[PDB]
């Protein structure tokens, strides 16, 4: 099996490679910020509950036929709500580094400490509440930036040594977003292809939505042309390897 | 961070291989079977504290002025319940597939197929109980064998990890008994290096680096010196 990391900000062509990889090679995906919209798809489920709100599924996380930018008109107050539910799921996925799940009857809690942060981080931000705004929130504001700065790549790991010894000739993560990120991915053997459009951006001021630096050993597919042309520079990149 | 895996059958020099590099180098150590021994200790402190039984430390799980062979005379009742705690503890570092704990009153417990896969498993291990019974039994007959084969090696993923940013020049896993363990190790970017004595030990693989020992104690430093430089 060959672990691929796949580097791009949004619309580079990015997202193309890994649709092309998935569908012309045995490869397996895995997506870093798969757990990020499976807790929150878990904590809206409890918070929306027996309330009024819209009823936001996994696939509304996935951008599935749904605008993640679409205001939620949430209060800080519920967004700590659901911030804490979130992490009372993740912390049964993988424990959090300062946290820890009391329990009320189904009532589940984080410890002071850790509820204090998230009130902290949340009081802070003024943007209003989108699927995307809470997905950043949760995984960069709160996790990254406060508790385990290497959260994401460990339940990646632990993904990656259930499937290294199965028959799949590529495992690809395709959403890497921080650099720190990028470095154990490289340390682990992965080969990390950078998928290139020359001179562009991402409209995200987010550190989620900025362009990684090429270190060396690192590819380089520069997407300056036609489809097809994109397709080829993957094959050839891919028999290389 | 050099991820370095060690492979060696015991007097090859792979110890001290360990040693001269945690002694020389900025490096951290870390034993695939520490868990168990942590998880063993805990469960034993909880268990012994009931009876009438000997007080064991984590101290003399490591060995510590202690003889592992050591028979303990116990129940294959009182190994389950053992067992059972162990399982509790490490269901709170990493969920042990399968398994769900469940508090009691001050009494967490495993869900009844797990229990009831614990009961079948301890009961056919027809040996004496000793702290390194308990230790094979946990982490192999136990965990790897019925529960996760991968178990140990994803609570170092998670150790690692933690310690990547931590300005350590190398990583250093001493104990690796299993192929699939290295296996996995290899997956992961380690590099492997057996230590091997001139004139049945884990298969050296191509990519495998090997340290012949056959000299002084001090020609062994120096092949150690020279196969670091070139990682
Ligand atoms: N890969 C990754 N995504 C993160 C992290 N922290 C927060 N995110 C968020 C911000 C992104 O807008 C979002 C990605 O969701 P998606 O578009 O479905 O792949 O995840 C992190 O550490 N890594
Ligand atoms: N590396 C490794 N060690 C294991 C595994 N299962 C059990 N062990 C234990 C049994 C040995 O007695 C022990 C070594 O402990 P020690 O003597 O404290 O260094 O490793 C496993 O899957 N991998
Ligand atoms: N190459 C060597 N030359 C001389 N003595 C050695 C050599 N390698 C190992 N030793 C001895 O072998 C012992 C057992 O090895 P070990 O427990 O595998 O680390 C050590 O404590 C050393 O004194
Ligand atoms: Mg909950
Ligand atoms: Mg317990």
């Amino acid at each position: 099996m060959k672990l691929i990391f796949l580097s791009g900000v949004k619309r580079s062509g990015k997202d193309t490679t890994a649709d092309f990889i998935m569908s012309n090679y045995s490869a397996v995906k895995y997506q870093l910020a798969g757990p990020i919209k499976d807790a929150l798809a878990y904590a809206w489920g409890v918070f929306a509950a027996n309330t009024d709100y819209p009823c936001l599924t996994r696939k509304e996380f996935e951008g599935i036929d749904y605008d993640r930018e679409t205001n939620l008109n949430l209060t800080k107050l519920e967004v700590i709500t659901i911030m804490e539910q979130a992490f009372c799921y993740l912390n049964g996925k993988s424990p959090i580094k300062g946290v820890f799940v009391f329990d009320d009857e189904g009532k589940e809690s984080v410890n002071f400490v850790a509820f204090n942060k998230i009130t902290d981080v949340i009081n802070n931000i003024e943007d209003q509440w989108s699927v995307r705004r809470l997905m950043q929130a949760l995984g960069t504001d709160l996790i990254v930036n406060n508790f385990d700065r290497m959260y994401w790549v460990k339940l990646f790991a632990l993904d990656y040594l259930d499937k290294f010894n199965s028959g799949y000739d590529y495992y690809i993560v395709p959403d890497t977003r921080q650099d720190h990120e990028m470095d154990a991915a490289r340390a682990m053997g992965a080969t990390v292809i950078h998928v290139v459009r020359p001179g562009q951006k991402s409209n995200d001021t987010h550190i989620t939505e900025a362009g990684l630096p090429i270190r060396d050993g690192d590819l380089v597919i520069t997407n300056d042309g036609s489809l097809e042309e994109l397709f080829s520079k993957i094959k050839n990149t891919l028999k290389v390897l």
